[PDB]
């Protein structure tokens, strides 16, 4: 391991291979260390979910989801025992075990916020939708001009969708997905718009789709190697790092220290630019155990040295869920201009259509796999073909809608078991709102308790704010009870319901980003270079100072790329 | 990929790895195909338990596992849901759903069996005990002399000790580990033995254990490389093998047909030598799809051609789980040899003991931890250090006590252990009983339903047979309530019961060998070579004919070993 | 605070209630068997417009409870079956057993 | 709970859970045979299952 390089990112998820991806193919020396390891196969922090067998089994996939997630506070544990056997050993007390945080209030917590240690961050799981933020939901870039605030998000989303592969096609054939599509696009034809969720994706067949992850920002293998012979790369996993080193100035970054979990080495690490791309908590964490912000239970009679704002006006959104069951109304009409004679299952029976039918509700493509399916597999009571791809329907954030919708199905932590109705007829309806930013809402670290790898534990204080918040949240519950009602009826076991605070993973504003560092009340400003120092950026979703309900990490992404041309506007890459 | 090669063999799971090292040593040109893919990291086939970030949070392992296992066969969901709007579609039927299998009789199943579909297999994710079996478990490799029997099976079984790096100190300084063990000697002395289970693993730090899997028996790295110049190897995930093609005269393969499932292309593979280590369930139904055994609903009224007994004397274990708390007599041990001056937490806490006092209860390495811990965390009740290793006690199968047990910690698809007491003092108790294998217990494949991947649906009609197995599964429930309870009271939500059929996964006797087809009712000879077949071998636990309580997997690799032996005598290298 | 709404169900000859000839009860008399579904048409839709309506109205008041979320509940136990022995002018033109004096 | 207990189902067709953890040694079904009351008659899925 070199001890010198250009430039450090700290962290491998699509937001450090964004930096990773700039910088490198810029002609930057670059080390990148992530406190997780390779785990994905031979390509390096790729998608989880691109294997034949999760694909067959996607209901199979929330277990491995569960299975990396781990809790950021879990707080002390008061459930009652009150059966355990006399001669076993029993508390007197409800005592801190099994990793929980006392710092943390059980009643104004983000119970269900968590982090995944792994190469490729999050991205190995998520869901991959990326969609733009519109101006409501975005942070200003440029003041007192829109058009040109408007043209420099444009040029970064769209950079943003390349590095992601972001289409809204490769659903476009699935009856299912149309079904419902075209349904609510008539039921609100001139008040709302409905398209496909823009999706990191490609779709490799009919039955496989190469979900994006951080390996498709960056491919993560070291360099330079013979398809970039002049490039300069290292990744190094299992490797913690704990702390920046400040000058005594607060101008500068000097070092970054590190803890190899394997050997067990702690190191100096110094390059002329330091990243941080942890994630919005650990970003936080880092910068906190580096003398940024205040360690501790907040104090507000005594003022941090610096970064007043780290760790405040916190958002989370809100998240309502609910399954429904497809209306009789919509299967009937999968098969609306077929021709059925005969009973099914003797040699009479027939499905046929007319081809090019002006008066076809359906076009040739979707009558074609309907009368196949009828035809080969008459056992079956569905018009649907068993192989049929998932609906993935949105109506984006609008004034008059302020939520961002998913009308869908995919794997997410909390995904149940259901055996008893056919997937076939099952669609996920999943609202998400904006949560205004209220500095009394905190991400802070214990000057006490520390957490799995010996940092400061993180605690938060945390409620919907009252007002506009609350409003909307439960307005975007309504919403979802009267919008899903066109498509079915409720599910059993996955009645409406909200979900538990965090548990939707799309934090923001743990170190955010604003012009001035005292009026827009920021760590970071419109380059995310941290204010005070010429040499330490913060990138990902902490950085997002405004209220949204859209998903956020294409928006952090496209700050990156901002970030990037700053860097590739300061610093010189080292002659190789 | 090629199209010839002098071996090939179908799975990569530890049995396909065991022929892997033994034939790619021996310079035959060998390829290896699983319908899986690598994702365990870039180690091929390794231990997923192997992350600083699993072995920090074992407890969440257990979510890794229930996501790659794939029930085998799921009878027909008949649960009322009478509960949906009157507008959703409703069902008039139990129809088939969800891949449900129509042939399942319900209550005739092993509802628990599941497999996994990974390179490496199941031992990617399995718990690592591999025990020897006694004479009284296992099968003759020697007719009529029992001594040259027992010689031969030593032999292999140090081989295979040897290939998993089986050991039996890697927890011989865990507190808990000894608390238990020596209480539990104490108590049966004179009349059982208790040991460390032996544990395909190796430990690295006093917090972390490389366990075993395929990789440790075969890397799977294609060869030739720099580290074997001379070797020849090449691994094809996301390859689903389907048939072996028999000649007409049935006496040699002819080639085997596989699907490369990335391409979507179907091949025809030829080699000199074809061996199936596709697991117990599987390996049978790649021979009924190719023609043995009898392909649907059994039917005497029609003697299959080839391998009559292929699918039938199938064996399970069963298995009775609970989880105890640790009894405060046992806890107050743990500190017997302490002196403690004052009061925790206040200035003048102070805890010590003098090394070598005979006096003592304890070694020196088991009070050195507990003070360290005491005097480090004052706050804790308890005196069990915070990273003291798990406990891994077993008794083995004995004529007096007919049943496999294991008292310890371990991830498995059931049994997560929940936060409301301390995991310190937890511990799992497993007992495996023996099942006699009986040809009315069958594993058969449907003539018209597939599965996922388009092969003939596994079908079990399985009841523990009355009689001895029976009798002994429910002793082995008694022996395990009396035993558990001298360690302490049951843990309230793991009180116990049996478990599943089949959850257990040790199935057995799929492809059963034996030395004379028709007087031992068996498909493979003591060679693992099908019967009447010059070129076919079978390897894994469907080999094995006894009734078996201990975990089967060395013992399968003991008879891969000796099938290597036949095939090294009998089959020449190509020229390099 | 509880929100029950309870919709109306059109009358069809195909639902029934009938009695075993074979199989009997408790107290050894006909078991009773049901042959129902809701009735596709007015009354299925008016049932999920009347949840959409519930859901829109207890806003107003709160959201809903954990635990407690909007459900259809058991066909039945709402316990306000009719039409078993039905009144009418008419016991042909009207399909019924009783006259408006409840006399057979 | 007073309600609960002095309202008895009208028809309660034939329970098809499966029990598949019992002892080998108990007595276990080979079929779903009429049980505590239920009904043969009664189709599952055309029931009023709460009326009582
Ligand atoms: C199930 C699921 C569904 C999702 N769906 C979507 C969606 O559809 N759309 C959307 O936009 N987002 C979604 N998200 C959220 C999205 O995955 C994250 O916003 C995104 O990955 C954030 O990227 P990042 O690079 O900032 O952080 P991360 O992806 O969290 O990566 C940060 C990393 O740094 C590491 N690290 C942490 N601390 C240290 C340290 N001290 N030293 C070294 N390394 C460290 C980690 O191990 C990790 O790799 C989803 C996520 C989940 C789990
Ligand atoms: C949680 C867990 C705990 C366990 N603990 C223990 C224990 O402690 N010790 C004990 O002895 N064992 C235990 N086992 C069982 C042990 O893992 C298995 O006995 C062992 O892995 C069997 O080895 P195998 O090579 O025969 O089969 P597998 O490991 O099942 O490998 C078979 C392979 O072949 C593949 N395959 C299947 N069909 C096809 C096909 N048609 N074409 C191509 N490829 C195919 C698979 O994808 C797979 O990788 C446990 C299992 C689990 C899940």
């Amino acid at each position: 391991m070199d001890i010198k390089y250009d430039v450090v990112i700290v962290g491998s998820g699509p937001i450090g291979c964004t930096y990773a991806r700039e910088l490198v193919g810029a002609g930057y020396k670059v080390a990148m260390f992530d406190i997780g390891e390779i785990d994905s196969g031979l390509k390096i922090g790729a998608h989880k979910k691109n294997t034949v067998e999760y694909q067959k089994n996607i209901d199979k996939f929330v277990n491995v989801i569960q299975g990396q997630l781990m809790s950021v506070s879990v707080p002390v544990n008061t459930l009652v025992v009150d059966t355990l056997s006399p001669t076993s050993w029993q508390a007197s007390t409800f005592f801190v075990r099994n990793g929980s945080n006392p710092e943390q209030d059980p009643l104004r917590n983000l119970s269900g916020q968590a982090v995944t240690r792994v190469v490729g961050g999050m991205s190995t799981h998520w869901a991959c939708a990326t969609p733009r933020f519109d101006r409501e939901q975005r942070p200003l870039l440029v003041k007192d001009d829109a058009d040109a605030d408007d043209a420099e998000w444009d040029r970064l989303y769209t950079k943003a969708e390349s590095y992601f592969q972001t289409g809204t096609d490769q659903f476009k054939e699935s009856i299912r997905h149309n079904l419902v599509l075209n349904k609510l696009t008539e039921e609100y034809k001139g008040q709302r718009d409905f398209q496909q969720i823009p999706l990191a994706a490609t779709r490799r067949s009919p039955t496989f789709v190469e979900w994006s992850s951080a390996n498709t920002v960056f491919d993560l293998q070291n360099r330079p190697n013979t398809d970039a012979p002049e490039e300069r790369f290292n990744l190094f996993p299992a490797v913690a790092c704990e702390r920046v080193v400040r000058n005594a100035l607060n101008s500068e970054i000097e070092s970054l220290h590190i803890h190899d979990l394997i050997s067990g080495d702690r190191f100096e690490i110094k390059a002329d630019v330091y990243v941080l791309t942890a994630g919005a908590v650990h970003n936080t964490q880092l910068l906190v155990n580096s003398g940024f912000g205040q360690l501790g239970r907040p104090n507000p009679a005594n003022p941090p040295e610096l970064l007043p704002s780290l760790g405040s006006y916190i958002t989370e959104q809100s998240l309502v869920f609910c399954q429904t069951v497809m209306s009789t109304e919509l299967i009937d009409s999968v098969k609306s201009d077929m021709t059925i004679r005969g009973t099914p299952g003797e040699l009479t029976y027939s499905v046929t259509y007319t081809p090019g039918a002006s008066t076809n509700k359906h076009p040739d493509w979707w009558n074609e796999k309907v009368k196949n399916h009828m035809m080969q597999h008459q056992e079956d009571p569905l018009p649907i073909p068993f192989e049929d791809p998932e609906p993935q329907v949105t109506t984006l954030f609008q004034p008059s809608h302020p939520w961002h919708t998913q009308i869908h199905r995919d794997a997410f932590s909390y995904g149940a078991v259901q055996q008893s109705i056919d997937s076939r007829l099952i669609v996920d309806w999943r609202f998400f709102g904006r949560t205004e930013p209220k500095e009394e809402n905190k991400l802070w670290f214990s000057d006490k308790i520390t957490d799995a790898y010996n940092m400061p534990q993180p605690t938060f204080d945390f409620r919907f704010p009252a007002g506009r918040t609350s409003k909307e949240a439960e307005d975007m519950m309504t919403d979802m009870c009267v919008m899903s009602a066109k498509i079915g009826g409720f599910l059993p076991g996955s009645l409406p319901q909200f979900m538990e605070p965090g548990l939707v993973l799309h934090l923001g504003g743990t170190h955010r980003m604003g012009f001035d560092e005292k009026e827009d009340n920021c760590c970071v400003n419109t380059d995310s270079r941290v204010f005070g120092f010429k040499n330490l950026f913060l990138g990902g979703c902490g950085n997002i100072p405004t209220a949204y309900g859209a998903n956020p990490t294409l928006t952090a992404m496209s700050l990156a790329i901002k970030s990037c041309e700053y860097i590739k506007q300061n610093f010189t890459p080292s002659p190789f």
